[PDB]
């Protein structure tokens, strides 16, 4: 359950999420687009869910993809800001899940974002310990789908 | 259209938006809920769009309403952060409008949020000058609906 998954965010996990976000979240447009382009490159099967975005290979030059990418980063910002209060983190995660559930995005499908995040982190010199921390946060969302 | 509305965001308007957000955005949960409960109190008919939230009379204590309220504030955070680049502001505003268009929320209906925002600003001692600035930001979104 989402309530049990949120309890998995231990002290050190929260600290690593914050320290890495301080860097990653500093360039929401660049890192957001990088995450999406990587998702579409490593998992082409997901492109179907984003038909409204148009030609996703244009990257930064595609206004719709750019708008979506920047916006995606503010959801992560939201999650990070709620780490201090589990009750708030949970209500924000379930709120976030509503539209993804409507789109029939499964926990397994959502988990495909882990790869892209790990690569963005690595490009900023954040290794496996950080990727694992982020996978735990993604797991809270997966529990709500 | 959205670009033209964005043109009404002059240097002084952006300055007042940023200065007031520095305060309003510092308590997203508190001010987000205040805005929503004020919307429901002054325009009860808008509750028709929020059946999923349940008993909105519970206010802050309602987890779904609290989740939505906090999340609403990150959309404004996004807008404020993109003020210095019209190209990014416009793509984020058009991205934001998509789900609201699907919900059949007209520009006139969306405009009902102006009163609640004006009241939230006044609670922090930000007068008409600031309320007018925010109405102009809301107008940019209205142009996309
Ligand atoms: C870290 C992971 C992710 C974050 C933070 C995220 C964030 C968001 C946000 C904030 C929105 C806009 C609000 C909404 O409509 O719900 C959105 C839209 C969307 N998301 Fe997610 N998302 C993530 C991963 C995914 C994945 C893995 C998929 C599909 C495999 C997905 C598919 C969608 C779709 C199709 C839209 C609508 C795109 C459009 O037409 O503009 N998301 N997401
Ligand atoms: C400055 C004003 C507003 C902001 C920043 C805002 C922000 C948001 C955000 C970020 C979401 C979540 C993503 C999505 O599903 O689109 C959302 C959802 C929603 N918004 Fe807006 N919104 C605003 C005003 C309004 C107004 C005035 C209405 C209707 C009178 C409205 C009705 C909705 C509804 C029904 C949802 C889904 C609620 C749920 O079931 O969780 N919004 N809005």
């Amino acid at each position: 359950s989402v309530y049990d998954a949120a309890a998995q965010l231990t002290a050190d996990v929260k600290k690593d999420l914050r320290d890495s976000w301080k860097v990653i979240g500093s360039d929401k447009k660049g890192n957001g687009v990088a995450a999406m382009t990587t998702l579409f490159a490593d998992n082409q099967e997901t492109i179907g869910y984003f038909k409204r975005l148009g030609d996703v290979s244009q990257g930064m030059a595609n206004d719709k993809l750019r708008g979506h990418s920047i916006t995606l980063m503010y959801a992560l910002q939201n999650f990070i800001d709620q780490l201090d209060n589990p009750d708030d983190l949970v209500c924000v995660v379930e709120k976030f899940a509503v539209n993804h559930i409507t789109r029939k995005i499964s926990a397994a499908e959502f988990g495909k974002i882990n790869g892209p995040i790990k690569k963005v982190l690595a490009s900023k010199n954040f290794g496996d310990k950080y990727a694992n921390a982020w996978a735990k946060l993604v797991a809270v969302v997966q529990a709500a789908l």
